[PDB]
Order: structure tokens, then sequence, then C-alpha cells
């Protein structure tokens, strides 16, 4: 999978995108890689922020589904017109798939001014696709129509960002040590179960249900580590404690301020393993959750929809979305940023009882 190496670009905080083609003849677009959504949606109108857009009138293979779709978010939205067309990934597998495409015709606070992408590739499952789960997501269409294996893996290496999306396989050059797998609890988001959290080696001693209150997901579309409020409150209280050599205001912890200088504690997440009463832990450095924006912001925030393992987690690990076996693999990434005193790590096995009780119902 050599030519798929380094097929991801982007800017800090603006997500990772991959090059794709749509229609016949092929129209090239940069498309965000997003494991937290399930729609393949592309700009189709000359929005002033867009470098380019889907021009359906130029594609002989375009087919109109004659149905709109409306996707609101927190004060933002995009909406579009559903259709199908031929889709390829130039630095991916050598195949061409007919996939659903949502031609974005109206949006608000969706496209980013100054960014270099024009659409979004939802890699999650049909259940959270809009308008309903009958709109087959792209990767499902890819797997059904070709012999590409039902998995993909992501190495996000956080000016410009870089990374690799390996469609249908695993490139063992992109990680060190062994892969450790956590089960996909349910196929809608990429939902997983955190069973224990440690700050600098010290457990938070919270009922593990809180770590997954509502849910916990793996999301390449989210920048930060998003923890439930009560877990976030307890998490920052511990990170605050080990960080007494230097005192910042309270608002900096809620995402309100940056400071440069031109000692922090490591965060450990224990994930449910593949075997009863067996878990493993992934540990990230300060180089992950303190994102430069030599200045840096604090990239851990609270959430209402559960835990979100975003780029702060994924940029330290090679992550394997093993859809065929309903599991997610983690391994130390060969590109993660680390000093010479501490390293990102994936360790196991550990003994953890009542891991199923950690999931919310
Ligand atoms: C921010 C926003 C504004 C207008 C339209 C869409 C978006 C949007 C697009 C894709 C997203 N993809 C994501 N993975 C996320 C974060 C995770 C999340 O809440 N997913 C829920 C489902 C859905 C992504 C809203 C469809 C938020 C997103 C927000």
């Amino acid at each position: 999978f050599v030519e798929m190496v380094d097929n991801l670009r982007g800017k800090s905080g603006q997500g990772y995108y991959v090059e794709m083609t749509v229609g016949s003849p092929p129209q090239t677009l940069n498309i965000l890689v997003d494991t937290g959504s399930s729609n393949f949606a592309v700009g189709a109108a000359p929005h002033p922020f867009l470098h380019r857009y889907y021009q359906r009138q130029l594609s002989s293979t375009y087919r109109d589904l004659r149905k709109g779709v409306y996707v609101p978010y927190t004060q933002g939205k995009w909406e579009g017109e559903l259709g199908t067309d031929l889709v390829s990934i130039p630095h991916g597998p050598n195949v061409t798939v007919r996939a659903n495409i949502a031609a974005i015709t109206e949006s608000d606070k969706f496209f980013i001014n100054g960014s270099n992408w024009e659409g979004i590739l939802g890699l999650a499952y049909a259940e959270i696709a809009r308008p309903d789960d009958s709109l087959e997501p792209f990767f499902d269409s890819l797997v059904k129509q070709t012999h590409v294996p039902n998995l993909f893996s992501l190495q996000l290496c956080g000016a410009s960002v870089g990374g690799s999306m390996i469609i249908g396989g695993i490139d063992h050059s992109l990680y060190t040590g062994s892969l450790w797998y956590t089960p996909i609890r349910r196929e809608w988001y990429y939902e997983v179960i955190i069973v224990r959290v440690e700050i600098n080696g010290q457990d938070l001693k919270m009922d593990c249900k809180e770590y997954n209150y509502d849910k916990s997901i793996v999301d390449s579309g989210t920048t930060n580590l998003r923890l439930p409020k009560k877990v976030f409150e307890a998490a920052v209280k511990s990170i605050k404690a080990a960080s007494s050599t230097e005192k910042f205001p309270d608002g900096f912890w809620l995402g309100e301020q940056l400071v440069c200088w031109q000692i922090f504690p490591v965060i450990s997440l224990y994930l449910m393993g593949e075997v009863t009463n067996q878990s493993f832990r992934i540990t990230i450095l300060p180089q992950q959750y303190l994102r430069p924006v030599d200045c840096y912001k604090f990239a851990i925030s609270q959430s209402s929809t559960g835990t979100v393992m975003g780029a702060v987690i994924m940029e330290g690990f090679y992550v394997v979305f093993d859809r065929a076996r309903k599991r997610i693999g983690f391994a130390v990434s060969a590109c993660h940023v680390h000093d010479e005193f501490r390293t990102a790590a994936v360790e196991g096995p550990f003994v953890t009882l009542d891991m199923e009780d950690c999931g919310y119902n």
C-alpha cells in the first residue's frame, strides 16, 4: 500500500482531507476524512470559500435521486440534493464505485474560510446517515462493489498536517510494537468502551460508566479529546493537581486562552479488550492535547454527547478500523510527536473486571 502512504493533507485544526474524484470525466476534490459521520457530501455551488465544487452538469454518469437532505448542527447547517455517481480515490485502491453523493446547495458555518477542502467523507455506519439509514455510506458501497477488504486504517501526523489513509489494509511500517484491539460496541458511530482512566499513572476512581456516559467514539473529524462534564471536571482537577509548578487562569482549562514560552502529566485510557476481563491502555503525551495554535492551546474539553477520541488521541497512534471483525486496533504511531523522556504507548494485557458494566444503556 505504498502509494496510499502520505495521501492525507490539511491544516492545523481544519481536519485531514484526501483527494477524490467524482463524475465522468473525473472531477478532483479534496475531501475531509471523518469517522464521526456517514454522509459523502460535497460542495456543488460556487461558495466564495471553495477552491472548486462538484459540477453535476459535466458528468455523464450522474444520476439524480430527486430527494433533498437537511443536516443541521449547533447553529450551523448544510443541505443538499441526493444523487449517485462514479467515485475514485487517486491515491487509494484502483477501483471506481457508484456511491451516493449529497450535492451541497446551501450551508452555514460548514465550510472553513481559508481551508483547502470542498467536501466530507463520512466513514461511519448507515445508522447515523442522513436522512435515514437507507442512504448507503461510501465505504459500504466500496466494499459491496469491489474486492477491497472491509477495513481501513488512519495514521494522523499532526502549518501543514500530514497522514495516511490505508483503504482496505494495514501498512505495518506505520506503527511500532503490536496492535491492540477494542471491540466496536455498536455499528453507528465507531463506538468503544473506556474502562479506566489514569492521569500520570493515578486512577480517577470513577464509576467507569461515567467515562462512557451516553457513549464514547473514535472520531477523526473532532480536534479535541472530549470527555463528559463530570469526567472532564474530575479529569482537569487531576491534571490541575500535577501541574502546580505553574498556575494559569481557570478559563484556560475551558478553552479560552493560549500562552507561549518559545512537566505535564500523561493521559492513559484503558479500553475494553478482546477477551473477557482483559483490557489494554493507550497513553498520550502533552505534545498531543496541547495543540499549537512555540505557543499552544489546551485540547481537552467537556461534552454532552459522551467521550470523543479526536485528533489528540489519534495523532499519537496508528488506528485500524477493522470493520470486518467489529474492532478498532491501536498501535504506537511511527510519526507521533514525542520528546526523549516520554513516549506514546499501547500496553497490555491488563486485568479489568465488569467492563461491560462500563457501557451506558
Ligand atoms: C459543524 C457542522 C455544521 C453544518 C453541517 C455539518 C457539520 C458537521 C459535519 C460533520 C461532522 N462530523 C462529525 N464527526 C462531527 C462530530 C461528531 C458528531 O457529533 N457526529 C454526529 C452526526 C453528524 C456528524 C452531526 C451527522 C460533527 C460534524 C459536524
